[PDB]
């Protein structure tokens, strides 16, 4: 009988635990779930998601490789392929999120065999003993990436099953697949890395890798990533290998502060005045607000899905503190535009660039919407592609008046 080896958000054949250890001890057959829980959103994450899962399976034919696709229940679909297939078990990576747990747990208990579950690599692990609400205390804990395990040559043959629906994302996709993520690596590393410490702060975020889409689904490894760039060394590697730190630093939070996908980290902000208005809300989620840069990120993320570090954490800003948005629906929609969307990551950026409680930010540090824009992008044409309109970063009628709604926050937050 084979070993069933459940990929979830580990859609590559790089670096998995799971797949080696089953394909040690026999024949293996992947399988892949697609579940209501996960696919149930916006069409451009459901599409990046399933485009994934076809990649995933040409990798496995590619090789000679099995990999069934179901669709449904992972309680009742994971049992019903064990049984069609006499599986003898079932391996999987370890799944900290509150779902992951609960849907572990059902599936263990409708498995007559097995359920073996192994630590997904990570650079730091999420469930470390400590509790730290700060960065640098946890990123000292990393003494370097451990080494990352082989993908298999070619895979033994076996029965495939299942179809990979298609749909419309809706906008444009970045190539799928873990040879496509590998290959946007290795550029990164050869060409990019040297000066990423002076160049990850433009608004375009062309300083970057622009690996995301593809960490959120386990296309690409951390430890793989962290491993490669730390063979290069340098100062950038340093400062990129950070940046994946802060990664793990938002599972660390999220697993040991589950209430702050609730509420503030920071109690001081459990009561904090959020004024719900309906138009505010459609002006700072249509990008009409008034405000450049704003304005032309969220015009960006609605476009493509994705959006630099630096934009983001402006309109994100903008929102919490010039417009006194709630962050619990903010949070909601911004995670749905994005490819990289992921829960505990958006959650942990946006109660840090809200000044919430994570890394202690202080509120007090409040974004200059001009001046951010100005001394993060040039000829102003990051502006320029996305909000032609606007002359310069020059606020052309804001929703608000920007220097009292700074004053009206700094005034509420001071309680
Ligand atoms: C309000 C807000 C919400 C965010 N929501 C998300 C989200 O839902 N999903 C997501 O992947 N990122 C999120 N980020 C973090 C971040 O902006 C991105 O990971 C980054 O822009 C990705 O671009 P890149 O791949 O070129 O990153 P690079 O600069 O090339 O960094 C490499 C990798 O390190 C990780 N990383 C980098 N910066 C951060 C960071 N600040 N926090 C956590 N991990 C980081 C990412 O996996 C990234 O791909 C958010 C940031 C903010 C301020
Ligand atoms: C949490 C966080 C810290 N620093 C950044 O530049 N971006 C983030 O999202």
């Amino acid at each position: 009988g084979p070993l069933l080896v459940w990929h979830r958000g580990d859609l590559r054949l790089h670096d998995h635990p799971a797949l080696l250890e089953a394909l040690a001890r026999g024949p293996v057959v992947g399988l892949v779930v697609l579940d209501p829980n996960n696919l149930k959103t916006t069409p451009r994450r459901r599409a990046w998601f399933l485009e994934n899962v076809r990649a995933l399976r040409e990798a496995y034919r590619a090789r000679g490789g099995a990999l069934w696709v179901l669709e449904g229940l992972p309680w009742e679909k994971v049992p019903e392929a064990a049984r069609r297939l006499k599986a003898k078990a079932v391996y999987a990576l370890t799944s900290h999120t509150p779902y992951g747990r609960y849907r572990d747990g059902r599936v263990r208990e409708a498995l007559p065999v097995p359920l073996h579950l192994l630590p997904a690599p990570h650079l730091l692990p999420p469930d470390l003993p400590r509790a730290y609400r700060v960065y640098t205390p946890f990123s000292r804990l990393y003494r370097g990436a451990a080494p990352p395990l082989p993908p298999p040559e070619a895979l033994p043959k076996g029965p495939e099953e299942g179809e990979i629906p298609r749909e419309d994302p809706g906008l444009p996709l970045p190539e799928p697949g873990e040879e496509a993520a590998l290959a946007g690596l290795r550029a990164f590393l050869e060409a990019k890395l040297p000066r990423y410490a002076e160049e990850r702060d433009r608004l375009d975020g062309e300083g970057g890798s622009r690996l995301s889409p593809y960490f959120a689904l386990g296309v690409l490894s951390p430890r793989l990533a962290a491993w490669e760039a730390e063979r290069r060394g340098g100062e950038g590697a340093r400062k990129w290998v950070a940046e994946l730190l802060w990664r793990d630093f938002s599972y660390h939070l999220l697993y040991h502060f589950p209430w702050m996908a609730e509420r503030p980290l920071d109690p001081r902000f459990q009561a904090f005045p959020w004024q719900e208005d309906e138009a505010l809300f459609q002006a700072w989620y249509e990008g009409k607000t008034g405000v450049p840069l704003v304005d032309a990120a969220m015009r960006e993320l609605h476009a493509t899905g994705f959006l630099s570090n630096r934009a983001r954490m402006n309109a994100a800003q903008f929102a919490v503190k010039h417009l006194l948005l709630p962050w619990k629906r903010c949070e909601e929609a911004f995670r749905h535009l994005l490819l990289d969307g992921d829960r505990a990551v958006n959650l942990q950026g946006w109660q840090w660039a809200g000044g919430l409680g994570v890394d202690a930010a202080p509120y007090f540090r409040v974004f200059n919407p001009v001046l951010q824009g100005e001394r993060h992008d040039p000829e102003g044409r990051w502006l320029k592609r996305w909000a032609p309109e606007y002359p310069s970063y020059a606020p052309k009628d804001p929703v608000v008046d920007l220097e009292e709604a700074r004053r009206r926050y700094l005034r509420l937050a001071r309680d």
